[PDB]
């Protein structure tokens, strides 16, 4: 593959024209590189702000594993067993609008501006926090909206495949599991799934400050290097 390109406060015609419209990845940089959360967002702060708080918890190495749940703690829970003391499971704050449950935090973030180019109403754009130790592992998949993956803490490796390679990515034939995919990105099995290893795409390591632009059905992998801080913007 190749790496996602890198632009710098691209304008909205230029994003619209060469990214949006065609269905193009790109990684914008010069955007939420000054926001709140980049300075702010510490352990400390994360505990001093939602401590007290529910959270959902994935416990897991993979949502496709056959022992894998899903739980509910206190972010102070969450933070001393799956990140702090030598934990022993791999848990996730994975995929929750944690922005409508502490309207404080959300004062640390901002709807990118591209997002006017959508067709939808900014109230309706879902912010969700993914927040893990290093390790943390979001199999291929696709969604169903535009996606501006915003990194806060730590780094990300992620991989790409348009939504033209759906072929061999071999999706589950569950209408439920069905924009999964079958394959383990970074292990495949290619004697199951031979189609996958031809299979063209994109990589990069996403780090603080870049906001990573995934086309609607794009399907993507992510494993989080350090631990890991990203916020998501779900938007048409
Ligand atoms: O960061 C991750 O682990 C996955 C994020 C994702 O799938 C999304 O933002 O749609
Ligand atoms: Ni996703």
């Amino acid at each position: 593959g190749s790496t996602v390109p890198r632009l710098h406060r691209p304008s909205l015609q230029h994003f619209r024209e060469q990214f949006l419209v065609p269905g193009r990845p790109v990684i914008l940089k010069g955007v939420a590189d000054h926001w709140p959360c980049m300075q702010k967002w510490s352990l400390e702060y994360i505990q001093e702000i939602a401590g007290c708080r529910t959270v959902p918890v994935e416990v897991g190495s993979r949502y496709t594993d056959e022992e894998w749940s899903q739980t509910l703690m206190t972010v102070n829970e969450f933070i001393s067993k799956y990140i702090v003391n030598e934990p022993r499971d791999v848990g996730y704050l994975a995929q929750h609008q944690l922005f409508d449950q502490i309207p404080e935090l959300k004062q640390d973030i901002s709807i990118p501006d591209y997002c006017s180019l959508g067709d939808g109403e900014e109230e309706e754009i879902t912010i969700n926090a993914w927040f893990g130790p290093q390790g943390t592992i979001s199999p291929l998949h696709q969604d169903p909206q535009q996606n501006f993956l915003v990194q806060v803490m730590g780094r990300k490796y992620i991989r790409l495949y348009s939504p033209q390679e759906s072929g061999a990515l071999y999706p589950h034939d569950t209408h439920l599991l069905h924009n999964t995919s079958q394959v383990d990105v970074e292990n495949p099995d290619l004697e199951k799934f031979p189609k996958f290893a031809k299979a063209p795409f994109l990589s990069c390591i996403l780090s603080p400050g870049e906001i990573l632009f995934i086309p609607v059905k794009y399907w993507h992998y992510v494993r989080a290097l350090d631990l890991s801080f990203s916020v998501s913007f779900w938007w048409s």
